Parts: structure tokens; sequence; C-alpha cells
């Protein structure tokens, strides 16, 4: 309840982000900028680079969409790990973990996601690639309209200039949202929230002291998180309505089932 437990909540999580995710916003923006800490990706802008990336790194839109999946299902998993670190996550009852995750892995997703993109375009394939805005975009619908949205998100997202250990403690506090719908006991996950919540304020106190009020202004940005997906989900569906030959992969499949 103390500060120093509140920082110790904050070294924990940053401990156990870095542990789960393989690929972090520090290395993608080594990447994205062109530090020699990390190296340069391969563009894909157009049909023809993109024949020569997969060289180098069925319509195309639909190929890119599968492949699309498989990131995301490994998202779900290292997402999954990283909130069985969360403490007292695994001791709430097993109906609303998963319910929690059910509700909450895409919008880490897409919070995630923010730290792989600019204005321009996202860093595909561990950061191997990147693939333009502009070309995403023109995929035939509705596969081209997935990624404006997000892009749309993450440059202002992007604006609040969050480091790993930031995000580490946001999203854990995406998790532990006491307003997800079936869940059976609010109260203690509420409890854990409030906890992670001071420690993200604590937190965005000391690493980033002159940027005022970021705590705020970082709640203000969980509003686009849950509409990116009310839109997200309304392009799934047409997908399975038109394309009867894919399905999404079973955790995908699960996670959207019954969702709201
Ligand atoms: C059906 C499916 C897969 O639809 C989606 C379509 C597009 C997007 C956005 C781009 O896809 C991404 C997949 C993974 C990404 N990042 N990886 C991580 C890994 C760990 C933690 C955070 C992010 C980024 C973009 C997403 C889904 C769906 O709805 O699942």
């Amino acid at each position: 309840p103390e500060s120093a437990d509140l920082r110790a909540l904050a070294k924990h999580l940053y401990d156990s982000y870095i542990k789960s995710f393989p690929l972090t916003k520090a290395k993608a923006r080594a990447i994205l900028t062109g530090k020699t800490t990390d190296k340069s990706p391969f563009v894909i802008y157009d049909m023809n680079s993109l024949m020569m990336g997969e060289d180098k790194i069925k319509e195309v839109a639909i190929r890119i969409f599968q492949g699309c999946q498989f990131r995301s299902v490994e998202a779900v998993q290292e997402i999954t790990e990283y909130a069985k670190s969360i403490p007292g996550f695994v001791n709430l009852d097993l109906n609303d973990q998963v319910t929690l995750l059910k509700y909450g892995v895409h919008e880490i997703i897409y919070t995630m996601l923010a730290s792989l993109m600019n204005k321009d375009g996202v860093l595909i394939s561990e950061g191997q690639g990147f693939m333009t805005r502009e070309f995403l975009k023109s995929l035939r619908k509705p596969f081209g309209d997935f990624m404006e949205p997000k892009f749309e998100f993450a440059v202002k997202f992007n604006a609040l200039e969050l480091d790993d250990s930031d995000l580490a403690i946001f999203i854990a506090v995406i998790i532990l949202s006491g307003d997800r719908p079936g869940l059976l006991n609010v109260k203690p996950i509420e409890d854990i929230q409030d906890n992670l919540l001071q420690a993200l304020e604590l937190q965005l106190k000391l690493n980033h002291p002159e940027s005022s009020q970021l705590f705020a202004k970082l709640l203000q940005k969980m509003t686009d998180l849950r509409q990116i997906v009310t839109e997200h989900v309304q392009l799934l569906q047409v997908i399975k309505k038109t394309e009867t030959d894919m399905s999404l992969h079973p955790l995908l499949q699960e996670i959207y089932k019954d969702l709201y």
C-alpha cells in the first residue's frame, strides 16, 4: 500500500513483461529509428515488394489475414503467460480468469501493436519486415479496413511516449477490469486493479516527471480500445459469412464466442 510496495509491484511487472514478450517497444523503436543495436526491416509497400518479401523474410488479402491469425494466437499465448504473473490473478475464481482473458487479450494486442507502428506502417515478422499503412489500406474489402483504426489509435497512443516499464503496468490494469460481462466476483478483481492503478500512477510520475497528468491522459486512451474491438468484431462477422473456406483459429474462436 505504501510507495515501496508500489515500486516493487512495478518492478515485478516489468520483469515479467520482458520475460513474456520477445519483441519489446525498445526493440521496435530501435528497428524503426535506425539504431545499430538492431537491423533494418524489408519494406513491403505494394504487390511486387510483397512477393519479393516472402522470399526475403489464394488471394493476397486472405494470405495476409491468415498470417495475422497466427501472430494473434502467439500474442494470446504470450499475454496469458504474462497475466498469470500479475499478483493475485491466478488466485481468482477460474471462471473469472477466463472471462478477464477473453475480453482483455485483444485490448492488449491493440495496445502493444502501437509499439510496432508509426504513421506510415507496421513492423511484421518479428521486426524483420515493415508493411506500409497505404498497402494495408489497399487490400480488398473488408480486409482493407482492418488496420486503419489501429493505425489511428497508435498515432494518438504513441504521442504519450510510454516505455516498456510503463506499458507493463498499463496492460495489467486492462486485464484486471471489474466491468467485464459475466464476472462472478467483481470485488477481488477491483482490489487488484486499484493496486495496479496506483502503481501505474506512481510509475508515470517517476518515469515522466515532466509529463503532467500523463496518468489521466493514458486512461483517456482506453475508450478508443473498446471501440477498436467493437469495430473489429463487425469486420470478422462479415468474413465469417463471405469466406466459408476460412474459420478463426480455435483459440480465437473461443475468445470471440458469445463476446458481448
Ligand atoms: C482474427 C484476428 C486474428 O484478426 C486480427 C486482424 C488484424 C489484427 C491486427 C494486426 O495483427 C496483429 C497480430 C499480432 C500483433 N502483435 N503481437 C503481440 C504479441 C504480444 C503482445 C501484444 C501484441 C499485432 C497485430 C489483429 C487481429 C483476431 O481478431 O484475432
